[PDB]
């Protein structure tokens, strides 16, 4: 059941615009629930307030996607 | 596990362009997979032709986004 999952997070944060990639996704069961982590990559010349938008819209897409999921931190990395 | 899925079912298709709503879904497990037929509503002034192209589009979009769907049929009807 789980690597379906991960791949609509993975294919609903790529969406997102401002998203160079998901670089790490881990996601467990708790129960019938998801709790993740998530690391995107992102252009080096934004600023961090803008990765910080960018991290916000994922979490926003992936929830609304992917109605299991109750937990979803989201950070960036710079991506070239 | 069903409901959920014929929501995603339902607002995948009534994303396609000339979709006047989703008028029934019938789906049913076969195993792990899904099968279904849908009947989407059209404008009566639309062409057979255009009403076939969208239901094609749905079919493609719904098989698209829904991997677990192994057969789904859809038909059109007039929707005012
Ligand atoms: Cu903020
Ligand atoms: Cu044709
Ligand atoms: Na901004
Ligand atoms: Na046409």
């Amino acid at each position: 059941h789980m690597e379906a999952v991960q791949n609509r997070i993975v294919e609903a944060a790529e969406r997102v615009p401002g998203v160079r990639g998901v670089i790490h996704l881990r996601a467990r069961y708790v129960g019938q629930d998801i709790w993740a982590h998530m690391i995107i990559g992102v252009d080096p010349e934004n600023t961090v307030e803008q990765a910080h938008e960018i991290c916000e819209a994922v979490q926003a897409a992936v929830c609304g996607k992917i109605r299991r999921i109750e937990s979803l931190h989201v950070s960036a990395e710079a991506r070239e």
